[PDB]
This record gives structure tokens, sequence and C-alpha cells, in this order.
């Protein structure tokens, strides 16, 4: 069998990516080698031919690559009811955010900072746990350990059930995603592309 | 707040680890920095003081560390019914395993190889997808993409419902786990230890 090297961000792997990839592998003989990038190396990997294709938040064409917008991955800033009670008893304020334990994926994760900037109109430096795991983020949020930005696909049911609540309802953070494919592999991998684009169309918000 | 550097394998992070850690953080002021090790660097990290404590399959004391056995993480070799139908129509045989797509976490993941060795009494080289994700492994198994070893905690309900089946019923793979703590931090972190050991007692199989 031929093995295809493909990159994805963790949050897509934790949601929709395998749903797309499995549709493709189910109808072909290809194997996949899935590289998970959350240190922003995808552009270098594409340039160096270390992967042939990638789901990335990077819009800008790696020179040569074919680029297709996939839609928007929406995140909500969420915590448990007990977390809110203990840390935001008199609201989500800059003072409170300076003391409440956040969740941060790694040193390149700007989502909580961005959400604060947008929600409160200023930057607040927040104390944080460090948790480089999409599924771990959700578990930590549910367990009352911290607040953080989680993809809507992983928290919609929890929100509906009241197991999580939004720090500030109606303040989502949207990250557009792109599918980048090495131009020399693109025709060969048209089936994979069709499955990525088609699956993202159903799951992500439209561009 | 003081931040505690703690290491875990991915499979514990995907199951019980945060349940233990959150009990500890809920009652104290500590923050945690969770390093996920699946390249077998935990021993070096402990030696270098880069983490203070770790859940690890390594039994052997890093010189100095206090070591407590936690119990056994049991895995089952699982695939979907359609996977079994397509790839193991006339049984799980060496010939079939040489052709069926496996799932392998990374180049250090010996679990599928070990399971084969044990189940069939010989080594078989299997084609594989590469998928360095605990939650991804389960999703790929459910999606009919490959077979692989998954922790029982993540597949028990799927097995009961028939969404997954065991390649060979009654052939689990057991990995004992250990909690290693820097001796100089151990008393200070006794509460964390109590929560790790107590949680593992409920979730893992007894030693
Ligand atoms: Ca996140
Ligand atoms: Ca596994």
């Amino acid at each position: 069998r031929v093995t295809l090297n493909i990159a994805t961000n963790a949050d897509s792997l934790g949601t929709w990516f395998l749903d797309a990839v499995s549709k493709f592998t189910g109808g072909s003989d290809y194997l996949v080698n899935i590289a998970v990038d959350d240190q922003d190396h995808t552009v270098e990997w594409l340039r160096g031919g270390r992967v042939l294709a990638a789901v990335t938040a990077h819009d800008k064409p790696v020179q040569g690559c074919r680029v297709t917008p996939l839609g928007v991955l929406r995140y909500h800033a969420t915590a448990s009811p007990d977390f809110m009670a203990r840390h935001f008893a008199d609201g989500v304020t800059p003072a409170a955010l300076a003391r409440a334990p956040g969740l941060t994926f790694n040193q390149k994760d700007r989502l909580q900072a961005s959400w604060i900037r947008t929600a409160l109109g200023e930057d607040v430096s927040y104390p944080t746990h460090w948790l480089p795991s999409t599924d771990g983020f959700v578990k930590a949020s549910l367990a009352g350990m911290g607040w953080g930005l989680n993809p809507v696909q992983l928290v919609a049911e929890h929100l509906a059930a009241g197991r999580l609540v939004e720090l500030m309802p109606g303040t989502p953070l949207d990250i557009p995603l792109y599918w980048q494919v090495n131009r020399l592999a693109a025709e060969r991998l048209a089936g994979l592309t069709a499955n990525m684009v088609g699956t993202a169309r159903v799951v992500l918000m439209p561009v």
C-alpha cells in the first residue's frame, strides 16, 4: 500500500478530520500517516514535502500548493457551573480573569487571550493550567478545573444539558480552516480532497 | 500560584488522569503543566527535573524518585463489524493480518505487535495507518478505518453495543502503570499523590 502523509491541527483531529479521512480510506488502498501540528510547523512541512496535504488555519498559499477554504471552526469559552460560581461569582470581569484558572493548550495558543480581548475590550493576563489536548480541554472544563476555548462540536451537548456554560453567551471565536495540497499530488488525491471538503461543508460553518 | 510540571502517557490523559488531577486542583491553589509523553522521554524529564511527577509504564525507579504502582491499564484489540467482515472474513490469521490496515500510535508503539505475538504465537508484519492520538484511535476504530489496541475504559460501551468487536475475544493486553515523584517534592505533593493513587484504584485493574 502507499502511505499518505497528511497534517492536521489537534482540534480538527478531535472533531471532524477522521470522519473525512475514513470516507477516503474506506474506498481506496491508501494508508495514512497523520501528523498533528500544534506548533505551527505545517507550512514548513508542506514546503519540505514532509506532508502532502494539511488542514491548517494558514490561508496563505505555501508557494505551489492548491488551497481550498473549508469553513469556520467555532469555539466557545466554557467552564462548569461550579467553576463559574467559585471564580466568577460577581461576573466575568478583568479582576476575576486575573485570578481564575484558565486552560491553555501550549505557548502558541492565543485563543483564550483573543477571546478576552474581544469579550472585555482589553487584554488581561490570566493564570493557567497547560493542557496540550483537545479532548483533555473538554474533560478539564467539565471537571471544573479551568475555563477555556473549546470547539462547538465537542461542547454543544454539554451546553444544552447545563454541564458547561458559556462565560459570556454570544461571544464565539471563529477560526477559518483551509485544506492545502501539494500541487503534484493534487489530482491523484482528488478523492481525499472531495471527502475533506464535503465533510467540512456539513460540519463547519460556511465561509 | 505555583505551577506543577507533571507528565502522563496519552492513554492515561485520554482516560483517568484528569479525573485525578482535578480532584487535587479543586482543593488547592496549584496550577498544572501537563506534559504528554509518548516518545518515552519521561525518565529523562524526571532525571533533569523538567517534571516533578509522572504517570508512566516505567517501573524502575529513576534514581531518587518515590515510585507507587497504580494498577493495570487493560487494552483490547478492536475493530468495527464492517472492518472484521472486509478484512477477517475467514478469521484473524497471519495471512489476514499481513493485509488488514492496523492503527499504530507512533514508531515506539509496540502494542499491536505485542498483541499479535500473544494472540497468534508468531510475529506478523502488518500494514498500518499512523495515528498519534488516543481519542483518534477510538474514532478510527469505530469508523472502520483500522484495528488497534484501545484502553478498555474507552471501548467498553462500544463493545457492549456491538459498535466495536474484539478481534479475538479474551485476549487483552495489560500495561501496569506507576506514579513516580521527585523525592524532594513528594511530601509537599502528598495530596496530589493521594488523588492519583485513589483514582487509579477505582479505574485500573488491581496490581
Ligand atoms: Ca482550545
Ligand atoms: Ca493504542
